[PDB]
């Protein structure tokens, strides 16, 4: 299951898929402030990245960092390693309803300054998984409003390239095909 859009000169695609197995040059890891492995997609990506990945992620902690967590909507870029994209984007969503006033803006900023790397490095390309719908809780309705929001406004903007947005279940995807249906005909 696959739905393609031109924006402008961009190309947004949603797509059932596994991030690992992507071919586009970056894709975007949900990964924790502290930069270390866990469940969920980041785990999915340490497995296929290999044991590089945390090493090169706790060297970005320690030397760009200052030793201290990744804030909340933030990124940085490593290598992918093992993976077939050349790179990872590394985020940290909002822990759904921790800080409920805040939260669809930092989530937003994910999207946001990832785009905004691949823009000003000329990265060409980049799938998102669901940012903070597992662990992290979020409800997928609501995140998928937002990631899809935030994409189409970007795309609309700026020169970017092609975005995925690369869902693991038929479920999530169902719920970016209606969303991204009303925000193409809006
Ligand atoms: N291989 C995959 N390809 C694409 N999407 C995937 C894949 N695997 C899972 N997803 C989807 O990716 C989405 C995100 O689910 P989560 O992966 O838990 O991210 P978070 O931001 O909520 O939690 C980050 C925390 O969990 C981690 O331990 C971090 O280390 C932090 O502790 C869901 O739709 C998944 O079904």
């Amino acid at each position: 299951a696959s739905m393609k859009h031109n924006i402008n000169d961009n190309t947004l695609e949603i797509v059932v898929g596994d991030i690992t197995k992507e071919t586009t040059n970056v894709i975007v890891n949900a990964a924790n402030g502290s930069l270390l492995g866990g469940v969920g997609v980041d785990g999915a990506i340490h497995h296929a990245a290999g044991p590089e990945l945390l090493k090169a992620c706790q060297e970005m902690r320690n030397n760009e960092l200052n030793g201290e967590e990744l804030p909340t909507g933030e990124v940085i870029i490593t290598s992918g390693f093992q993976l077939p994209s050349r790179f990872i984007i590394h985020t940290v969503g909002p822990i759904w309803n921790q800080t409920p006033d805040l939260q669809e803006e930092l989530l937003a900023n994910c999207y946001r300054n990832a785009l905004e790397l691949v823009k000003v490095k000329k990265l060409s390309s980049i799938s998102f998984p669901s940012i903070s719908t597992g662990v992290y809780g979020y409800p997928i309705h609501e995140a998928a409003a937002i990631a899809l929001q935030t994409i189409i406004q970007f795309l609309q903007e700026n020169d970017v390239g092609l975005v995925k947005v690369v869902l693991f279940s038929e479920r999530d995807y169902s719920i970016y095909q209606e969303k991204l249906k009303y925000l193409i005909e809006k």
